[PDB]
């Protein structure tokens, strides 16, 4: 399937050298795809759709989609019920939203929890070369994206806005993240079963 490595090489392409010298995700430049599952939940399809209608026709009839990553130990629940803004991120740098990044490696480092928790279920290791991961690599609707540098406890989309892109910059990210604000402008379309790989 081309579909499947097409997402395998968005998957290792984004990676990336972070700052905490991988304390949070852990140490490797590339993965080892295990699995690549196309999730097909028609309510959470048929509710992303309807939502991205409304905000193509609220943004001169573009939607503004984009694929990103989303990695999470809620991902069974997320697959099942979708994203939901009640359980949004309120310590989240952009407030009470739902979280994506552009590089695998960023949503790597949340797989675990908040600064990857205590690592793996059964070795507390968060740079764990055996323990199985798993990332999700969404259809994200980001319609009028407010482009933002700096930290903006914001509730909900800004006045007039569909989401909020996080741009890198000197004293702020260093690498791009996404926020919605409702949990419908989103749909989890691949579910990568993997693991990180220990450096050559
Ligand atoms: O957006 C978050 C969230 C994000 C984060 C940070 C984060 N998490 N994952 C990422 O891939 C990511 C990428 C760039 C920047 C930040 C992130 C932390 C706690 C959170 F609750 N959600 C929590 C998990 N979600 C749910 O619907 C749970 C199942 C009930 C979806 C929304
Ligand atoms: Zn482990």
């Amino acid at each position: 399937d081309k579909e499947f490595q097409s997402v395998e090489e968005e998957m290792q392409s984004t990676v990336r050298e972070h700052r905490d010298g991988g304390h949070a995700g852990g140490i490797f430049n590339r993965y080892n795809i295990l699995k690549i599952q196309k999730v097909c939940n028609k309510k959470l399809w048929e509710r992303y759709t309807h939502r991205r209608k409304e905000v193509s026709e609220e943004n001169h009839n573009h939607a503004n989609e984009r694929m990103l990553f989303h990695g999470s130990p809620f991902v069974n629940a997320i697959i099942h019920k979708g994203f939901d803004e009640r359980h949004a991120y309120i310590g989240g740098m952009f407030g009470a939203g739902i979280y994506f990044a552009e590089n695998s490696s960023k949503s790597n480092q949340y797989v675990y929890g908040i600064g990857g928790g205590t690592g793996c279920p059964v070795h507390k290791d968060r740079s764990c070369y055996i323990c199985h991961r798993q990332l999700l690599f969404c259809r994200v609707t980001l319609g009028k994206s407010f482009l933002q540098f700096s930290a903006m406890k914001m509730a909900h989309s800004p006045p007039g806005h569909h989401s909020v892109t996080g741009r890198p910059s000197v004293n702020g990210l260093a690498l791009a993240e996404y926020v919605i604000y409702r949990g419908e402008q989103a749909y989890p379309e691949y579910l990568i079963t993997y693991q990180i790989m220990r450096p050559e």
